[PDB]
């Protein structure tokens, strides 16, 4: 497996879906950014296993504050902000950046 993103990136990636119960929490988002910089994610070109940790984040949202109201409206509009910061990553390293 050859590492295509430094860890200092992915650090700042998770760091960057940082916005000031809540769920995800900011002790979700810290476990995530500790995996980054232990180098969980620079493996992946489309950003895959950060991906997935952060759509079980929210899936395990949804199961312990039900599908429906703020708490589950909530996980979901962070999961789509993230989706796109992590898009975003990915298209500003192919375009140069």
């Amino acid at each position: 497996r050859q590492l295509l993103y430094p860890r200092e990136e992915m650090v700042s990636l998770v760091r960057s879906l940082d916005r000031p119960k809540v769920c995800p929490n900011r002790c979700d988002l810290a476990t995530a950014a500790d995996r980054a910089a232990k180098g969980a994610y620079g493996y992946d070109v489309q950003l895959t296993t950060l991906k997935e940790d952060i759509r079980l984040m929210v899936n395990n949202c949804i199961l312990f504050n039900g599908a429906e109201g703020a708490y589950a409206d909530a996980a979901r509009t962070f999961e789509k902000f993230a989706m796109g910061k992590i898009d975003a990553y990915i298209s500003q390293k192919v375009g140069g950046r």
